[PDB]
């Protein structure tokens, strides 16, 4: 059985790096992280632009 | 990084109050709740009508 | 077996009241109405504003 | 011909009031506003909760 | 309040059995599991075919 | 001209059998039933699991 | 309150004529038909091509 | 950079002519109109039927 | 077994004629073409307008 | 690089068997078939019922 | 109240840079640009490849 | 007439590079490749992360 958590990563560099940011966090807390599916992307436009990528991160249970 | 949980709130009053019910629960257990996105709405039609609003509730990790 | 009818309720007060308007009509004509799922919402903007909520209203057959 | 603008209204009271907030703004600047279609709803969760409703607001050209 | 977890069950037999696999896991760890909504289905095609069914599994909080 | 009715069939066995349950009901009351399109699937999780499959069932008018 | 029926019209001429075919049928049986929304279009490719347009046809109840 | 405006054209003749009606209006007011994407179609059913086609009309900025 | 190819037909006349253009091409190269489903429509706006209709064209294998 | 073909399998038994029918055909003609994603399901309702499952079948190129 | 404009940015480098191109244009003409949501991505494949990213760019009114 | 093939490109660097990988393959085998539309993005999370971008790649027939 796989479980997915819905995480939004952030980066001041790119959408790819923002996806990586979410995956990094998943891997810090979860075992057996296997894949991620991009579900949304955006940009927070402030003093700087922060790229965001929302991902379902799938991990194998047990 | 943000994480979202998928909660369905309920109210005998309104769709807004049902969204609030879910957010109330999120805030009881989670720190740094920042926003909610409505993803579904409905009504359980019994002795009384119960309005339901399903929300992704986003919170900041750490 | 459940059957759904696609009804648009109207209210000069709120989206919740507009959903109720549709459900009210369903319950006037149908037996065993059990739930409603919101599928669209809008506002007719005239002399007054009329809130509309479109619902699939599910009822149990037999 | 109709044209639509994509507006997000806000209210500390309800999703209906947030839709109204967007429509109010449309009517301040545009002639012949005829209808609005809800396209998203959410809640900014801060010191207070701010309900938001995003609407396509349609107006007749000329 | 209901909460949903997003689980992908697997079976070498059928899409129904794969949905059951996810629900089985939910019921092992969670109290008050009430329903599941199918959100995706697929097949891993290897030495054998493994049917997968992704479900939102809803449970009542408290 | 074809008309569709939106029916949710149920089965304690499978998603296919649940689709059949809806079609069975359609054929009991309607003439010239020609096809069904699956639009949703789920499982009611109680004393037993009840698989549900929602179908648009198309029939030829006249 | 409005109600919608889901009809597929057919024409050997055009998608517009196929929409009209569905509306024609609605108006033959129903009072207060007010609008139709196109939800699908296709073509049956046989001895001749038959254009099909599926519409939700809305009518005012009472 | 391209910008899109969301216009609903109308015609008593056809969905194609309704798309053209929107594009005609775009070209009256905007420079460098390049393409249109159909996003919705419907029919206002009154004394006469009025076909409507909603289009995103894209134009090149500058 | 059916297979679908994703084709975009073009016409300077209408969306229906553009669908036909795609189907014409399918029938030139493929045996047992049975149906087409419209998946997108648009207009290339140049010296002339070119209507486009994208279709999944289904054909029976073998 | 992966490529997907869009196939509709058929079975007089089940949606799972219909998915298998499509995959069987893919594997007869293609090398390195790796997965399938269900994209639609339905039932042809004639002398017998024929379950259909449409799948994107992914295979590795080279 | 927020308003969104639908812009397609372009870059010969990346999807992120294409999103930035749209945002750059928004900020040249509009005050109080706050966020952007990615709604489509593609690539024009000519003498060179031009990455495109379509964004809803939100700005605060007044 | 345009035809689209559904390809998933891969890269250990970025989503843009993964889109390019698919387009590269298309251009190796097909004439008159004109555009690509991104339809999905994800990441295979193993010894290394492999970014994937699924694209419809459109080419002109003849
Ligand atoms: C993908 C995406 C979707 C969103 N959706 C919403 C929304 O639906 N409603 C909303 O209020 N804010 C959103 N936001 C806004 C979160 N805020 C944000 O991005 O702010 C960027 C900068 O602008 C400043 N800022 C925040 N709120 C406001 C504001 O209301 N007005 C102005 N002028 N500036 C503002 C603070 C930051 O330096 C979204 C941000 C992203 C990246
Ligand atoms: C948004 C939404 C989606 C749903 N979707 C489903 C579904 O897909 N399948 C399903 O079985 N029940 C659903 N439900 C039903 C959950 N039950 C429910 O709302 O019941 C309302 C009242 O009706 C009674 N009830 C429950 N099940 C039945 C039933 O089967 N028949 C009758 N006559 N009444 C029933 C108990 C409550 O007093 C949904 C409820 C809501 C609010
Ligand atoms: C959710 C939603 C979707 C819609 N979609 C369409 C549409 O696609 N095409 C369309 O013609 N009208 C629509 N309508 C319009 C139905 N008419 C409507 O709301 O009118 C409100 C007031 O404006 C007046 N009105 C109606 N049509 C016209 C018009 O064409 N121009 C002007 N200036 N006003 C008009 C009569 C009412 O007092 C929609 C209304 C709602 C609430
Ligand atoms: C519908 C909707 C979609 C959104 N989507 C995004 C998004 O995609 N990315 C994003 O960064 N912020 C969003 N936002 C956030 C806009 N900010 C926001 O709602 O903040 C509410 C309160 O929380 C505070 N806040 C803002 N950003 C943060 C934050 O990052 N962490 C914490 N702890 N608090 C924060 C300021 C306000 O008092 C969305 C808000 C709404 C209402
Ligand atoms: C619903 C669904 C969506 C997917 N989506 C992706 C995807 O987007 N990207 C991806 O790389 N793999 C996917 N997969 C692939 C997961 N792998 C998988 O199913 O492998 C089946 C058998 O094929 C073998 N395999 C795995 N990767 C490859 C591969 O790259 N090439 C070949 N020839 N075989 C492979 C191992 C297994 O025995 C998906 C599997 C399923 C069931
Ligand atoms: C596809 C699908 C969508 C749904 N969506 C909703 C919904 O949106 N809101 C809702 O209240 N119930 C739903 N339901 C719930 C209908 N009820 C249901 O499935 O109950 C299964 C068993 O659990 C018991 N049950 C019902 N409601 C409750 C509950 O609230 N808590 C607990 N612990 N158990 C409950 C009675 C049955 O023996 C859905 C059921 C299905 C199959
Ligand atoms: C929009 C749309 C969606 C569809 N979806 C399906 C589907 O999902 N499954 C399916 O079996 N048939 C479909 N059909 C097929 C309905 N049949 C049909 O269009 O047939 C056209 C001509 O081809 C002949 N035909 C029917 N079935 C067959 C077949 O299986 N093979 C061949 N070679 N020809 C056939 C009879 C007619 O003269 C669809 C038709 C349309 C117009
Ligand atoms: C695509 C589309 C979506 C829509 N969606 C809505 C909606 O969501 N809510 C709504 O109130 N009206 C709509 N409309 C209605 C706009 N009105 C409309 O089409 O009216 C046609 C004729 O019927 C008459 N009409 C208008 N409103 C009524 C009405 O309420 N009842 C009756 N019997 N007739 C009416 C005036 C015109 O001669 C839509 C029209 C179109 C073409
Ligand atoms: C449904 C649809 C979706 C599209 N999507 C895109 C897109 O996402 N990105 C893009 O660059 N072009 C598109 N196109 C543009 C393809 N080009 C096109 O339609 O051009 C029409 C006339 O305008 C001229 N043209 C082409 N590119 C340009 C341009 O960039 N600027 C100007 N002023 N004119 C142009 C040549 C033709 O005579 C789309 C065309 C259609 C019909
Ligand atoms: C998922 C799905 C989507 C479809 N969509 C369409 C459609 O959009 N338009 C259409 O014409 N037929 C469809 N079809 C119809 C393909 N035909 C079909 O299923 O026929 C079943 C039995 O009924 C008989 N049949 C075929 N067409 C007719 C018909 O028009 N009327 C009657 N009474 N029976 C008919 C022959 C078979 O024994 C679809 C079939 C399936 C399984
Ligand atoms: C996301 C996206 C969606 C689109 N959708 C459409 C469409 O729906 N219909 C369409 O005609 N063109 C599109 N386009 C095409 C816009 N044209 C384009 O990208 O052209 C790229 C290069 O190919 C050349 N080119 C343009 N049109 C044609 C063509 O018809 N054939 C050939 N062989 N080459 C062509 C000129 C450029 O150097 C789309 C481009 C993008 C980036
Ligand atoms: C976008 C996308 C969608 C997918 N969807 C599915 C799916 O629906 N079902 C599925 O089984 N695998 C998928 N996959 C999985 C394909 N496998 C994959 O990415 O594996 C990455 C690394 O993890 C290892 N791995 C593969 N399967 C398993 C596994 O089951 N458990 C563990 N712990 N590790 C695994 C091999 C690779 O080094 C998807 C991969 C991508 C990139
Ligand atoms: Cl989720
Ligand atoms: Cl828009
Ligand atoms: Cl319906
Ligand atoms: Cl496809
Ligand atoms: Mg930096
Ligand atoms: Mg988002
Ligand atoms: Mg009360
Ligand atoms: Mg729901
Ligand atoms: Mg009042
Ligand atoms: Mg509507
Ligand atoms: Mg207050
Ligand atoms: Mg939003
Ligand atoms: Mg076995
Ligand atoms: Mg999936
Ligand atoms: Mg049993
Ligand atoms: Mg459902
Ligand atoms: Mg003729
Ligand atoms: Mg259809
Ligand atoms: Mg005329
Ligand atoms: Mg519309
Ligand atoms: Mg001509
Ligand atoms: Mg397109
Ligand atoms: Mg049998
Ligand atoms: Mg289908
Ligand atoms: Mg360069
Ligand atoms: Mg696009
Ligand atoms: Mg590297
Ligand atoms: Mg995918
Ligand atoms: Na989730
Ligand atoms: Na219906
Ligand atoms: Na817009
Ligand atoms: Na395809």
């Amino acid at each position: 059985v796989f479980k997915k958590v819905l995480l939004t990563g952030t980066s001041e560099e790119s959408f790819t790096a923002a996806a990586d940011d979410a995956i990094d966090r998943a891997e810090d807390t979860l075992d057996n992280v296997v894949w991620a599916e991009v579900v949304d992307q955006g940009v927070a436009i402030g003093a700087v632009r922060t790229y965001q990528t929302e991902v379902q991160v799938a991990f194998e249970l047990d």
